[PDB]
């Protein structure tokens, strides 16, 4: 048990990383030779465990995370920094997503990597009218939507809920009081145990990543590595986009300097790049902005709350993502499932962790509210490589997810430093 | 914005009133005038909003309140005026249902609304042996009943469990007891989240009254208004009997006088008239059972107590709606599935929550134990018109709630106070 | 009321035995004389309700107790002493079951029971090849586990629920201490409140054993008796091994003499017999501890923690019950399915409760995990036949399981004392 805690104690990062290059010159030197049978057979469970522990923690952390997001962003608690500072995220949140759908419209990602996986194509269901699609939100119980997938009544239910809870906060019994702050505290308690099984499959992800993209290149071939390469460019270009575009010009509109900003942000930017954690760089981030002259009173209440709410990047690479893995089964997005992806990356970049790998979990909440089920062997095979890849993008997703939380506290000390 | 306040800040009863006679007159004239395919296109969506949302509310209460309830009536922690006024509460609660029973057999409350909702009849379900029936109270898995509809398993598992943690809370272990008292306000938590969401759903009330009983006027004619009058007169005849027979003989068998007993109940039965709340109404049932010469330590744990168990004239109403509803199908109720009406219709008012609106709800038990699931079309047409006329039978309802509180409180007083 | 006092302040155990001899006795009478209809009809459901009662406490006590029990397993609070007995308690678990198996290989327990239940043999299930099987361990759902029966993703849901709440108490955030705290709580309350269902349902046990095996006596015929004769011999021929072979030789090894362990055990060994129970046998195993030198700061932590985690009698019940079931339907357990009762009766006698008669309900895990599920008619009938004798087998269960708590807690003070 000496290898263990040497396999443990090294960087992730690195180890994914090198579980990458392993994986694709093996799949590519092995699929070369013939052996794409040997790979499906003895390596692509490993993979698989991996896809499915994942998948597995999905659910818990869409009910619990958007009952604890909603309870802080619920109207019955929000002062007048916090309606600036929600509309600020919301609609930068908003914007993430249009741009990544943009950016994706722009690049193809995942033409050419036509999808046949058991000689079969992917059938698109067939949609229900819009008012039956519009009712089906409310559920008829919970529970039931809960046991199923489900996850758009299970979103409804649980924003309901964080907001009667945050109601029920401020009753005038005390009993009332003490049993609502007691039923939050548990489904806090569910929602950062989640997190630590985040953080403990991670630790896997080097062994799942090879297994994944080791069979992919024995299996799909060669032009994989320059399909994905379209991926990486155009999520880097839709964040190169957001924060030059969207926070240059909102910052150049409210009298703010954005060379100087970015000159004063670097040292958090570039931490949030190199440990993929938001949770891990607000200490750095709460610093750099009381260098920027910000008063205590903004940024002690803004940052801790962006660090988990405003999240642009994930908006953006789940767009992007979910146009690739559509992209690759040959489906057309029609618009009306195009404004449920600008809706539902929206509510997952609310409900997203925090965490190193926390967008791709996530991203299965997306997949699931347009009609691509990760059960259906070809969602489930267009969803690996794109998981292959994760901890590329999730440096740059990081990154401009601490940058809007920034511009966030310089723009709303602004407004409130007028006074 | 300023719409959205002068919206919620008027007086809930009133909107409610001119939703529905507003609902009454559009229906009829746009439904005399042969647009009867525009308002089932247009405006019943918004009906079936507000119908589904009442929906979603059922399985949490009814696991919910009733865990919180039967931790209350627990015999691990009664006394000897608790098993007194428990056994008044269960007896009176079965005697309204009953009269429920009796009054909507006198009358005939929806013969005469034959629906045809697909052009199909209403097929009643056959019914297993009295044995299967009796054994399938108890489920093989309580998740699995609270996943699935099965509301008979879900009342089982929900008053053990209550029970259960009454005897846990007085254990002699301090981790024991400590983590039973968690268990329980989390429980309370829930079940008051799901009160505030019920106040939340009555304020969009009105629109979906509206939309509801346009389309009833509508589709169904101009003959549903004599029909509901029926309804109305039944439900208000059983509560005048309930409250002249029940209280007024119990009254005279125990030595107090009922006219002053009126007299100095008055203040709290308008009050519980005109706001349809049995919570809100429970400083003034204090004041004035303190003004009745009761001593403080009989109605200081009394009333309450019997401000959530003791209910009334919610079970003479889920009685008198069961019927009418079966009634609008063209079925027969049994000798059998008519006794479930009284053992659920006083589960039901045991777990109804007192605040306006909440018995409606808890027919959706009443109406499953029975056999008329409200997934089925014909059931859910026969419960809109029911639903759409709440707002009139809830405020003989709440009055004869607080009176059944402020007769046993001065029965168990007067039986206590010999010694 | 006075007669329900009369029965309830009886000795549970000679009220067990009385119902068991009379089952016995009136069961044989009534199906000598033909009457094997008539105790079909009238008696055999008081007996289904008894076995519905016990298969309703599966799945909650398979969720909460594996979670509160991996919460104390947990490396994250487990010291120095802690990983010695834990590495005992699982091992001797282990061979406990393996003892259970090979006891219930020389002997055949339930060979001449061929059960018919409705004309029908037990077909045996198909088994799905390993690697789906290794890879159904992990949920795509895990309420979806909970909601549908599916023991083995619920085991592993809680165990790695349990050991992320136990990463999380040592936290450096007070919210989310606190937070893992009450959920924790909330959990152990729940595990608790089931373990109180389980002490009520023991009260009704009599009636309940009285009419399963009356019903056993008069269809099955008069040499079930020499079929259970044969299983109660392997119980106690399989624990009488356990304790002579692994006891005396463990502590032989560890220069423990085991004469003067056993003497000096015999208070501890007598009241776990009488009492059945290994949580109220805890007090004089403490004090039996004391007694033999054992320093205050083993005992203090090796022995309550033993009272929950380490029974091995539990595991050899459960391995020779499985093996008794399975012959009866004539089925043959194939090795691989037979690797699946070790893994599951260690886990099984893991989240036991510790209460009288609680392994036959943890024994429905190990049927459900092989593929013997009690929905079955067959496998409900034999499973009622190995419920009736439980109160025989419960003793010395107990017994043993105190006995191993003791014997683990001599030699790691052994292995201890010698710095
Ligand atoms: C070749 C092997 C292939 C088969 C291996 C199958 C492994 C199945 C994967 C299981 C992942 C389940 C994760 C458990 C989640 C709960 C654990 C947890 O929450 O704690 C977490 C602990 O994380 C873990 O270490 C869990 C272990 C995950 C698997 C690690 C081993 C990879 C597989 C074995 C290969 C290496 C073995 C040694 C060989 C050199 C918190 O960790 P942290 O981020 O460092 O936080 C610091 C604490 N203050
Ligand atoms: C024409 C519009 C048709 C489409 C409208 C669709 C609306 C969908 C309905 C959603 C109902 C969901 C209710 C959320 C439950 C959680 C909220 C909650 O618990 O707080 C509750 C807040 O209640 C609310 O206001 C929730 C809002 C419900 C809908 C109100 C608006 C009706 C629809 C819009 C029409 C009016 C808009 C303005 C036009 C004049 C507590 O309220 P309280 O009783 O006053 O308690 C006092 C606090 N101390
Ligand atoms: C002939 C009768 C056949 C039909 C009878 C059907 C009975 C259905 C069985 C229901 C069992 C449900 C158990 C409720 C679980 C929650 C209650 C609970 O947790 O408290 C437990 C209370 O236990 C109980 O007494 C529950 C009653 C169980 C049934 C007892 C009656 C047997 C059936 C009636 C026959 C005897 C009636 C009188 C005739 C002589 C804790 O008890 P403890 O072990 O003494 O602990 C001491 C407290 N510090
Ligand atoms: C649509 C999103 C609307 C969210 C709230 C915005 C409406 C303005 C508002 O908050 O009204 C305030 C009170 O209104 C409320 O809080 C009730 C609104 C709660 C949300 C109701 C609708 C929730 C629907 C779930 C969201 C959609 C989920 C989509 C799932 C696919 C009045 O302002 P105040 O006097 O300062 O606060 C009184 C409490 N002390
Ligand atoms: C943010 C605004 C959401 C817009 C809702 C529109 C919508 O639900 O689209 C529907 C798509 O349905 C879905 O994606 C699943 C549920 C969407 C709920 C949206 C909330 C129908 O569009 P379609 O299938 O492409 O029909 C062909 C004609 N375009
Ligand atoms: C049938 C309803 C029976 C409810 C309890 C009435 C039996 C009399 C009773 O409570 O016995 C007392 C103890 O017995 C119990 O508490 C156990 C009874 C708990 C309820 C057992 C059966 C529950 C069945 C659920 C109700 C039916 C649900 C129907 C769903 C469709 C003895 O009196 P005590 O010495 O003052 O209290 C000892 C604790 N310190
Ligand atoms: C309060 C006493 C409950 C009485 C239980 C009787 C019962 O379960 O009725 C049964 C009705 O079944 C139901 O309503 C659903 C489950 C009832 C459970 C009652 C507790 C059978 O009656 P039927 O279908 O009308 O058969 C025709 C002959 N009448
Ligand atoms: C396979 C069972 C492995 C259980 C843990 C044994 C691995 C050794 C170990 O605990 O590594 C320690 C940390 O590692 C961990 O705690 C993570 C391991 C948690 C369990 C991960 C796998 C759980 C899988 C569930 C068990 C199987 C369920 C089967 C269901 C049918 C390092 O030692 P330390 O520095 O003293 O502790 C650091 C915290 N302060
Ligand atoms: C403790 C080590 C567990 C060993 C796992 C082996 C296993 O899962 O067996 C499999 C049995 O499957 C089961 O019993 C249900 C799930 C077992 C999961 C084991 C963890 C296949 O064996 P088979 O059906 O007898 O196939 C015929 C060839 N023997
Ligand atoms: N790693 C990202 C979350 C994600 O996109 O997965 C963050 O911490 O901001
Ligand atoms: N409004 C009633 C409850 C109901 O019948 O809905 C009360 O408070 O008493
Ligand atoms: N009665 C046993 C548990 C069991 O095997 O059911 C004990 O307390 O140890
Ligand atoms: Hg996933
Ligand atoms: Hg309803
Ligand atoms: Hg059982
Ligand atoms: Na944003
Ligand atoms: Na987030
Ligand atoms: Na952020
Ligand atoms: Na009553
Ligand atoms: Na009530
Ligand atoms: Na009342
Ligand atoms: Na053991
Ligand atoms: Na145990
Ligand atoms: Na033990």
């Amino acid at each position: 048990m000496g290898l263990y805690r040497k396999y443990i104690e090294y960087p992730v990062l690195q180890k994914i990383l090198i579980g990458l290059i392993l994986g694709a010159i093996v799949g590519l030197i092995l699929g070369h030779y013939g052996y794409a049978h040997a790979v499906h057979t003895y390596v692509k469970p490993f993979g698989d465990l991996f896809v499915r522990l994942l998948c597995m923690l999905v659910m818990p952390i869409v009910f619990a995370s958007l009952v604890v997001g909603a309870a802080s962003i619920s109207p019955a608690r929000l002062g007048r920094v916090g309606v600036k500072i929600v509309v600020y995220y919301l609609l930068t949140s908003a914007f993430a997503v249009t741009l990544g759908i943009i950016m994706a419209r722009l690049f193809n990602p995942g033409a050419g990597i036509h999808l046949a996986v058991g000689g079969q194509q992917f059938q698109p269901h067939q949609a229900p009218p819009l008012v039956h699609i519009l009712l089906d939100i409310v559920p008829t119980n919970p529970f039931g939507a809960l046991a199923n997938g489900q996850v758009l009544p299970t979103i409804f239910f649980a924003i309901i809920l964080g907001i009667a809870i945050t109601y029920l906060m401020n009753s005038e019994n005390e009993k009332v009081r003490k049993s609502a702050e007691t039923l939050l505290d548990a489904i806090n308690g569910l929602a950062e145990a989640m997190y630590k099984i985040v953080n403990g499959v991670m630790q896997y992800a080097p062994i799942g990543v090879f297994a994944l993209i080791a069979y992919v290149m024995a299996e799909q071939g060669v032009h994989v590595v320059g399909e994905l390469a379209k991926v990486t460019a155009a999520v880097y270009v839709g964040l190169t986009l957001q924060i030059l575009l969207v926070y240059f010009v909102l910052l150049k509109i409210y009298g703010i300097d954005p060379i100087s900003f970015i000159k004063h942000a670097k040292d958090a930017m570039l931490t949030a790049f190199v440990t993929r954690s938001s949770s891990g760089t607000l200490p750095v981030t709460m610093r750099v902005a009381k260098e920027m002259g910000i008063s205590e009173g903004i940024y002690s209440f803004t940052l801790p709350l962006g660090a988990t709410i405003n999240m642009d990047g994930t908006a953006l690479y789940q767009g992007v993502a979910t146009f690739f893995i559509a992209n690759a089964l040959g489906s057309h997005l029609t618009v009306g499932q195009q404004l449920t992806i600008v809706l539902t990356a929206v509510l997952a970049s609310i409900g997203t962790a925090g965490v190193p790998g926390a967008g791709a979990i996530m991203l299965c909440m997306v997949l699931h509210s347009v009609g691509l089920p990760l059960t259906d062997p070809n969602v489930a095979a267009a969803y690996a490589m794109i998981l292959g890849i994760d901890a590329i993008l999730d440096m740059g997703r990081t990154m401009v997810n601490v940058t809007g939380d920034l511009t966030g506290t310089a723009i709303v000390a602004k407004t409130e430093g007028t006074l």
